[PDB]
């Protein structure tokens, strides 16, 4: 334990200092010493030699591997140097460089901060374009250490072109470490709401879905994680159709992570998106989801997601009335009634009402809907839902207004509007006459609309008052409300 100098024009005295770091004993000596670790430094971070550099980078690596020699590191202003060393064109000092930043950040206190602040973002994602993946691999958990819970380090990512760069990763390579690593990566920023689209302006759907049938089960799950964010109000994409195959497949998945996932991201990129409704119902994914439904029983993070994305699968796209009768043909009408009873919670009933509502504008689900009880368990959904807007989740409007939805195209059949009108509705619907809101003067104004062209409910229809507020609403800014207004005035 003795020699700590060095002197301009010699660097054999660095290549004598990698050896004893080699060797624990004498490796103890020099990082319980804060002398010729700042002497180490300085060497590395100024030197135009080419093997000094990486016996330097190399010593300061052996050292990181004790509590002390990080510490010894650290407060010798290591990490500015370990930073800027992240530039050199040897590749051997470049994974000295990025291994010993990552033992730093791994375990030494206060490390993150100084890799922040020392520019060590920037420079770890111009690192993405190497080639190795043993160092994509250490670099990109770099990346994933101080994005992490780190909102700030996020938007310098963003910045720096993290998200097309990581995506390019997942493109690119099958070494199952990196891409693990990546996709951990990706998770974290798909989080924040500026890397989101940027992630997906990058093609970052498209590339996570190439791994949803990897051997890794850490690698597809956290693929599924991040799709699930992403997918969320994504823009149009293209090339979708493999990815929407795959998650379909996946719904029959053993693993109740994978399933909810799966779920999920078919409902966001369901909604309002007729080609994805078009691709997910022509690889079965009616059948798919209803056998989900069935399976996941009282499990609402499954059957949420699954049934919000039947209600896409049967709405507004050229196969919608095939979608509807497959839910009726693979045996879905008495589970998707049974969800509308406790112990659903409001989301659940929420999307299940709206999946109603479209199913019925099927004339062959007209008669099981009924005979599965849909009707009155809506209509009690309804009546209490609205004594509850008249005394933060759903709101109880929506509620009122879904429901009303869905007998309004009950309704459209002859044997549901005697039950419906049996179950004394008729007062409730001339009530939401009066509703600020247009969407339920709307629903209201339309259900009363198919009771009144039978006479009898015509007449009640009148006997309940209607005609005063119907009258109001010929006047409604509301194209919609104003002409069922005008049309069950007609029909009394």
């Amino acid at each position: 334990l003795l020699n700590d100098e060095d002197q301009v024009v010699v660097n054999k005295a660095a290549v004598m200092v990698h050896q004893l770091s080699k060797k624990e004993a004498s490796r103890h000596a020099i990082m319980r010493s804060p002398q010729m670790v700042s002497a180490i430094v300085r060497t590395m971070q100024n030197t135009n030699d080419v093997e000094t550099a990486r016996c330097t980078a190399g010593t300061l690596h052996n050292l990181s591997h004790h509590r002390e020699g990080l510490l010894a590191i650290f407060k010798s202003g290591g990490i500015p140097a370990l930073v800027k060393m992240l530039g050199s064109p040897v590749d051997s000092v470049l994974f000295y460089a990025i291994t010993t930043l990552h033992n730093l950040l791994l375990h030494q206190e206060g490390a993150k901060m100084a890799v922040r602040l020392a520019g060590g973002l920037q420079k770890m994602v111009a690192l993405l374009n190497k080639t190795n993946v043993k160092f994509l691999a250490i670099t990109t958990d770099c990346l994933q250490i101080l994005a992490y819970g780190n909102q700030e380090s996020k938007l310098i990512i963003l910045a720096s072109g993290g998200p097309q760069a990581l995506v390019n990763i997942m493109r690119t390579y099958t070494y199952e470490k990196l891409l693990w690593t990546t996709s951990r990566v990706l998770k974290v920023l798909s989080v924040c709401s500026s890397n989101k689209p940027a992630i997906v302006e990058a093609g970052g759907m498209q590339a996570l879905g190439l791994h949803l049938t990897d051997p890794s089960q850490r690698l597809v799950q956290n693929c599924l994680w991040t799709l699930r964010n992403l997918s969320d109000a994504a823009t149009k994409q293209e090339g979708m159709e493999g990815l929407l195959g795959t998650l379909v497949q996946l719904l029959g998945s053993d693993d109740i992570n994978v399933v909810t996932c799966a779920a999920g991201i078919l409902s966001n990129l369901t909604c309002n998106n007729y080609k994805n409704k078009m691709m997910v119902c022509q690889v079965g994914g009616i059948e798919a989801l209803v056998r989900t439904v069935l399976r996941a029983g009282d499990r609402e993070d499954i059957t949420e997601p699954a049934i919000c994305a039947l209600r896409h699968l049967t709405s507004r796209h050229q196969e919608a009335e095939m979608a509807q009768n497959a839910v009726r043909l693979h045996y879905g009408l008495p589970v998707v009634v049974k969800l509308l009873h406790p112990p659903s919670h409001w989301p659940l009933i929420k999307a299940t009402v709206g999946l109603i509502r479209n199913l019925a504008l099927c004339p062959a689900n007209h008669a099981p809907l009924r005979e599965q009880g849909a009707i009155p368990r809506l209509v009690q959904l309804l009546v209490r839902a609205h004594q509850d807007t008249q005394r933060e989740g759903v709101r109880m409007e929506e509620i009122v207004e879904g429901c009303t939805g869905a007998l309004h195209i009950l309704a459209r059949d002859v044997h549901n509007r005697i039950v419906i009108r049996g179950l004394n509705t008729i007062p409730l619907f001339v009530q939401l006459l009066y509703s600020p809101i247009e969407n339920i003067q709307r629903v209201a104004a339309g259900v009363l609309c198919e009771l009144a062209q039978d006479k009898e409910a015509a007449e009640a229809i009148e006997a309940e008052g209607a005609t005063a507020p119907l009258t109001e609403l010929l006047h409604s800014r509301n194209e919609g409300v104003a002409t069922y207004a005008a049309a069950v005035l007609f029909r009394m």
